[PDB]
């Protein structure tokens, strides 16, 4: 919601990964203006040691690039990204592009560009998130039931069983054992197959 | 893709949805130096027209707003949005929300900020009709899945065939009536 | 080689997975005559205890072929299986097809049947195990390259990298770090995709 | 395919490989009746003339040994081989380990051992059969995907594509031209 969104804002926590200086001062006392829990962050960690929302980054060219690049890729599927840009050019905005941003901020930043790009972004990666899942859960559903499906038939060659043999059996298995239908499908199969 | 982006930019068909004036010409100009095909139009329309992939517009407190949601909202879901934005206050931001913005440019405007924010919104855009897109392809499939699996269950039981014969049973009436493993399968269901 | 399979008799382990009784006994005794180390067992354990190279077993059509069937589906891959057959029926026949059974004895058995099927169950059965293996070992290459594929385009369009540096990278983060280079395609990866 | 295999019996052609006697017309008998088109034959020639799916021999010590292994070196590979065997030593063993047998009937025959040893031995050759046409069918598959990744590679790194778009190109291509993906794959290469 316009409101469940804008009323969320004080509970997330930013972080500012740049080098100290002017552009992450400013840029961290603006949300800590808007009432965000902020923090700066440099050299780029190896994996953040804490709960992060929303990341703000500064786009390198040296080996910043695939420091950068490997720990964001870590990060949890709703890691709100919003990118500090001082050039508009290929090489630059291609490393946008790779990294996934929700939204940009040209520099030099200003208090102003701020709260815009942040709600944006974070609805803007809210929602992608959401459509993103849903293609996950519908995968692991396609590859599940063909597993169950594969374990079946398995079962009825092995047993000269019907298809409700099969099923029965398997449902059977599962419930008395405490582990779902595809994990005994699972430790059944190892066809080193589909 | 970043590359293929990038290289297709002058083929974007860009509306300026808003007021004649300065903030329009600037905006104007700078994506023509960009290389965009660029029109403006004001005061919003019910249908587009021509067809058009990206519309920058700017946040009303009147009917242009009402206008611009309803003429987006039965727009093609492709068409890449970005906000001209000057306030931060709360209703002007539910306004951007509610619009669903791929992108915004807080104002005042200047040549600087459009380029990054045109190219994040437009991967922004892409990507969420992607994912659209890959979701119905999946129920779809998932859906396909099942009844070439219980026709083969179908057959497997009625002929005394193991899996492996259904399955090239389905294949080669398919493959010989030139239609769907699919359609075979939902005429045995 | 036929004289490695006929000199090897000896070393084989053998059971005979029928109820006690007289084909039982003389089931045992020739194969202690022939000089394989014998066993007799029944009812059907859920595993066998101890290695076994070869089984001889009768064929149920009551609440035994379930458990025959799960037993012997459970064991190593080069286990000879000899099926002991009273009835050349459609649903007897049947279950020996689905036991894949590499040779028969038809009942009522005596001294002579058992070396010819023993030696010949035994070459089947080696040289089924080997195909078998190796059709394996082709499943587990294709599988393994397009993971390792998919992770090396996953490097490429995250860090912006060609294929050489993708390729350099899975490599070098493999080598140092004492797993397999599709180790770490596996753990980079996670689509929950192909 | 117990059903399938157990159906299809009676289309079998079966050769009596072995001199003309007692032995022969049992066995003759017993294929009769079980109900598959047999044949006798008596010296072993050097082709078969007529197809054949299931051979039945004796071992000899004697020249027919070598032309029988010659004659079915040559021969199609799924045609099943069953030795009546009178010996359990060495000698004898071991012309039916290098004959390489599908399965064994030890004498004196009568007709109870006929079909059970049939029936296991077709499964096993069918099921060898089949192991060695999946072994050339991924040999082939490990090939091809190989040549279709480092096409893709190409095309990608050539034209700044992503992996989908090089992906989309060859499909493309390849069903535009009505040819395998894999030719459009090694043309470039």
């Amino acid at each position: 919601s316009a409101n469940s969104l804008l009323g969320s804002l004080r509970e997330l926590q930013v972080l500012v990964l740049n080098p100290p200086g002017e552009v992450s001062d400013a840029l961290v006392l603006q949300l800590i203006r808007i009432g965000c829990s902020v923090r700066q962050c440099w050299p780029p960690p190896e994996a953040f040691d804490v709960p992060v929302d929303v990341v703000f980054t500064s786009i390198f060219q040296n080996r910043h690039h695939d420091e950068i690049a490997a720990l964001l890729a870590a990060g949890t599927p709703r890691t709100t990204l919003v990118a500090l840009v001082e050039y508009e050019s290929p090489a630059v905005l291609s490393q946008i592009i790779e990294l996934e941003c929700h939204g940009v901020i040209t520099q030099p930043l200003d208090a102003h560009r701020v709260l815009p790009v942040l709600v944006s972004a974070r609805r803007i990666s809210e929602e992608m998130a959401k459509l993103k899942q849903k293609t996950e859960q519908l995968q692991d559903r396609i590859a599940g039931q063909a597993r169950i499906n594969q374990a079946k038939v398995l079962l009825m060659q092995r047993h000269g069983w019907d298809e409700r043999e099969a099923h029965q059996h398997l449902s059977r298995e599962a419930m008395k054992r405490r582990e779902p239908i595809l994990k005994i499908a699972q430790e059944l199969l190892g066809n080193e197959p589909s």
